[PDB]
């Protein structure tokens, strides 16, 4: 199968859905969009290794959840309920920092569009590291992520691995960005609507 088909199939119902008047954004539907971006991290190598525990382990929290939680609204109101919101390994606190991988795979795909005819992949994944992740890890991480940089991929080679020529990878790249863009946008208000913050 293709990789990049499947993520873009999935991620322009939640957009749909989103998009519509009264959204109701299953917990199933969604964490499994979310695992479909997991790979990518991989492809990109050893300076995203931190998405195992901040982004992997984030998701797999959410799938076991969605077996006995309806929808995302749901999920937030039981733990603003419990007062967890916080609290370490709450499905809240991992919510939003799926929301910040989703965020960051958003802002990779739009500088990879932008640096076409570029071969490296230096630019896109130093910005959209900068943009989203660079603010919550401390030294050590950034360091690490920064020597990691020099191991990536060509993004021929990503492409390859990603089984896509150009033309293709841009269609359903874009396809993400466009679907991703309101997904992260109402995944940010159910925090902000109820004063929870995002930055934490
Ligand atoms: C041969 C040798 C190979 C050596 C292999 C080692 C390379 C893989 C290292 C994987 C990166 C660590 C993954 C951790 C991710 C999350 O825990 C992050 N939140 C950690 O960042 P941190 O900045 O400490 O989080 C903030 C927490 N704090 C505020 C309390 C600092
Ligand atoms: C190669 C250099 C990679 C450095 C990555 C180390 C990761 C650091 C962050 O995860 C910090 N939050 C440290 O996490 P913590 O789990 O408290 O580390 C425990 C340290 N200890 C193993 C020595 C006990």
């Amino acid at each position: 199968d293709k990789p990049l088909r499947k993520i873009s199939a999935a991620f322009k119902k939640l957009a749909i859905i989103v998009n519509s008047p009264n959204p109701e954004v299953p917990v199933t539907q969604f964490s499994h969009a979310c695992s479909l971006v997991s790979p990518l991290f991989g492809c990109l190598g050893i300076a995203f290794k931190f998405a195992e525990m901040d982004y992997v382990a984030k998701v797999d929290d959410l799938v076991r959840a969605s077996s006995s939680i309806s929808t995302l609204v749901v999920m937030m109101d039981k733990d603003i309920e419990a007062d967890c919101v916080r609290k370490a390994g709450s499905h809240t606190r991992n919510l939003l920092r799926v929301k910040r991988g989703l965020d960051m795979v958003k802002v990779l795909f739009e500088q990879i569009i932008a640096s076409e005819g570029d071969n490296s992949l230096k630019d896109p994944a130093t910005k959209s590291y900068a943009q989203v992740f660079a603010p919550h890890h401390g030294w050590a991480i950034r360091k690490a992520v920064s020597l990691g940089m020099y191991a990536l991929p060509t993004r021929a080679h990503l492409l390859n691995m990603l089984k896509e020529d150009e033309a293709a990878a841009k269609i359903h790249m874009q396809s993400y960005v466009n679907s991703s863009a309101p997904l992260i946008t109402y995944l940010d208000n159910l925090f902000l609507s109820k004063q929870l913050g995002i930055d934490w």
